[PDB]
């Protein structure tokens, strides 16, 4: 369950999430677009869910893609801010899951973001230690899907 | 259309939005819930759109309502951060309007959030000057609905 997954966020895992987000969250537009573009490049099969965004290969030039990428980063900002209170983190995660469930996005499908996240982290000098920490957070969301 | 509304966001308006948000946004859970509950209190009819949240009379204690309230504040955080770049503000506002348009929420209906905002600002001692500034930001969103 999501409640069991949330308990997986140990002291150091939360610390690593904060330290890394401090750098990544500094540039939501740049890192957000890089994250979304990397997802479409590594998993072209997911592009079907974003028909509304149009020509996704335009990247930063695509207004809809840029709007989505920036907004996405604020959802991560939300999760990071709720790390202190497990009860709040959970209600925020379930709230976030509603729309993804409606779009029939499965836990396995959502888990494809781990690759893009690991690469963005690496580009900022954050290794496996941090990629694994973020996979833990992503796992909390997967448990709600 | 959204661009024209964004033009009303003058240097002074953006200054007041940033100063008031520095306080309001410091407690997203507390002020977020205050906003939503005040909306339901002053405009009971808007409750028809939130059947999913369950017993909204529980307020803060309601996990779904608390989860929604907190998340709502991050949309505002998003807008406030994009104030200096009209292009990003516009793409983020249009991205935000997509789901509200699907819910059949007209600009008039959305405008009902102005009252609650004015009251929340007043509780922190922010006069009409700030209430008008925020009414202009909401106007940008209304232009997208
Ligand atoms: C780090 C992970 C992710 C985050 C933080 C995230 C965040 C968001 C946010 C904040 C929205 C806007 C609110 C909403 O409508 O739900 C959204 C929309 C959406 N998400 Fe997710 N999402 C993530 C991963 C994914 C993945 C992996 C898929 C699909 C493979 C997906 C598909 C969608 C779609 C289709 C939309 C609508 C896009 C549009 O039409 O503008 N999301 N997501
Ligand atoms: C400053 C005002 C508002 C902000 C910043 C805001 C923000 C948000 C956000 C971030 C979401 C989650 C993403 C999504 O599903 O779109 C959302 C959901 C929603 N909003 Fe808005 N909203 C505002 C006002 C309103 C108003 C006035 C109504 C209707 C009278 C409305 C109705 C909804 C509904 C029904 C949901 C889904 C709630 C749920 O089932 O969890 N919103 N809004």
């Amino acid at each position: 369950s999501v409640y069991d997954a949330a308990a997986q966020l140990t002291a150091d895992v939360k610390k690593d999430l904060r330290d890394s987000w401090k750098v990544i969250g500094s540039d939501k537009k740049g890192n957000g677009v890089a994250l979304v573009t990397t997802l479409f490049a590594d998993n072209q099969e997911t592009i079907g869910y974003f028909k509304r965004l149009g020509d996704v290969s335009q990247g930063m030039a695509n207004d809809k893609l840029r709007g989505h990428s920036i907004t996405l980063m604020y959802a991560l900002q939300n999760f990071i801010d709720q790390l202190d209170n497990p009860d709040d983190l959970v209600c925020v995660v379930e709230k976030f899951a509603v729309n993804h469930i409606t779009r029939k996005i499965s836990a396995a499908e959502f888990g494809k973001i781990n690759g893009p996240i690991k690469k963005v982290l690496a580009s900022k000098n954050f290794g496996d230690k941090y990629a694994n920490a973020w996979a833990k957070l992503v796992a909390v969301v997967q448990a709600a899907l």
